[PDB]
């Protein structure tokens, strides 16, 4: 069966649409007009309230704020979202403080809140929809569409693929936060987001987890240019409770990396096991990409696709992380206990990273990447300290002859120390 409607052409509920094992409920994108896709605009100009466009009329267009000078980002919600949801015009307003840009927020609530196997149809027709628009703006304003960069969320993510792929994949970027996983994963390229759909898509999993029985939203496997898969891609830090909240860490990222893109550095990485094991530091020689906003700024982003990524956010607060390598080499007498540094730069200082737990063997060397709250900058000092599980009775003095700091970036930087202090007594190391 099928179902046309205008200009957005014909749609059939034939496989791989429905009836199949991805797709198993056999249903067509409901009409146009239940639907009820709408463009919000927000500019630099008009950052509080939005301005209505229409791609049947290209009045309301020219009326408004758009900018043919500017690039155009479209925010897509997903499943159970509407379009004047604050996530949305919020992440708009993060972007006007960096950059000049026509936001435009897509609201289709109209199909959103119908049942998932519906929602996953009527996106055909929001896609369609989105097309049509870049279609006209193309048309009738000479504006090209690779100047356009669409960002969506869950269904939002497989939208913005249907509407890339209706543009023959002519659209600027695509970026994909948490794509979701049912009727979708495993589907073809036609029906899911894929780097096909855009000139560049980057896609950020959040909640990859198997739904039944662990309810992970998004999609597991990879479906665009780069794919970063912060915390892992399954437990964000902070969402032990919540429902949605691993599903909307993927947008929560993005709208921080937008203020703090370089606190988000993707790891090359064959997986999070090996990251997690000291065996994707530092970045690689042209540096790491920064997961979010900017992840178009890396020198080789579509040369390969599927490029896996890893890194760490916090659980709040801005989420930003930086990671460090501090490698201790210990003096003093062999007790068992743990080593902790801290780092000490022109920027801040960061918080003290446990580096090893066990047997302290004068002049054995220990190794360890963390994550810290705080880029240090140029690192002017380290301290060192340790503690003993069992305080030996003869009073063991513990020391780091040599620390040594590599940064995101490679550079290394060298701590000595001639002393050797007791539990839990801050050690300050100098330059050497
Ligand atoms: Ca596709």
């Amino acid at each position: 069966a099928e179902v046309c409607y205008s200009h957005l052409g014909c749609f059939s509920d034939e496989k791989p649409w429905a009836g199949t094992s991805q797709r198993p409920i056999k249903s067509l994108p409901s009409d146009p007009k239940k639907i009820n896709t709408r463009f919000l605009l927000y500019t630099n100009e008009n950052q509080n309230s939005y301005q209505l466009i229409t791609a049947t009329d290209i009045a309301t267009i020219k009326a408004s704020n758009f900018n043919l000078n500017r690039k155009t980002r479209f925010i897509i919600h997903g499943f159970t979202d509407s379009g004047e949801n604050s996530w949305l015009s919020d992440m708009c307003k993060n972007m006007f403080q960096v950059e000049k840009v026509n936001c435009i927020c897509v609201d289709w609530k109209g199909g959103s809140k119908a049942q998932y196997s519906q929602a996953s149809q009527n996106i055909r027709v929001v896609g369609a929809e989105v097309a049509y628009l870049v279609q006209v703006l193309s048309t009738s304003l000479n504006y090209a569409p690779e100047n356009v960069h669409i960002i969506g969320h869950s269904l939002g993510a497989h939208t913005a693929g249907e509407a890339g792929k209706r543009l023959n994949g002519l659209v600027g970027r695509i970026t994909g936060l948490d794509p979701a996983e049912p009727y979708f994963q495993d589907t073809p390229e036609e029906v899911r987001l894929d780097p096909s759909d855009a000139k560049f898509v980057d896609v950020i999993h959040t909640d990859i987890s198997p739904i039944l029985p662990s309810l992970g939203f998004g999609m597991s496997q990879k479906v665009g240019h780069m794919d970063f898969f912060p915390n892992g891609g399954k437990d964000m830090p902070g969402c032990k409770t919540g429902i949605s909240c691993n599903h909307h860490r993927s947008i929560e990222y993005y709208h921080s990396s937008i203020l703090n893109p370089e606190g988000f550095l993707g790891y090359p990485c064959a997986s999070y096991d090996e990251f997690q094991e000291s065996g994707c530091f530092p970045c690689p020689a042209k540096g790491c990409p920064k997961m979010g906003h900017f992840a178009d700024q890396y020198p080789g982003k579509t040369n390969a696709v599927e490029q896996t990524f890893f890194l760490n956010t916090g659980a709040s607060d801005n989420f930003t992380r930086w990671r460090y390598k501090v490698s201790v080499t210990l003096s003093g007498k062999k007790v068992t206990g743990h080593i902790l540094v801290s780092l000490f730069g022109n920027k801040g200082n960061s918080k003290q990273y446990e580096i090893f737990k066990g047997t302290l063997k004068p002049d054995s060397t220990h190794s360890n990447e963390f994550d810290s709250d705080v880029d240090v900058g140029d690192l002017q000092m380290v301290k060192f300290i340790w503690y003993n599980n069992v305080i030996n009775p003869t009073l063991p003095r513990v020391g780091a002859s040599k620390i040594i700091v590599e940064t995101n970036v490679g550079k290394q930087f060298n701590f000595c120390s001639p002393e050797t202090v007791r539990e839990e007594v801050l050690l300050t190391l100098t330059p050497c």
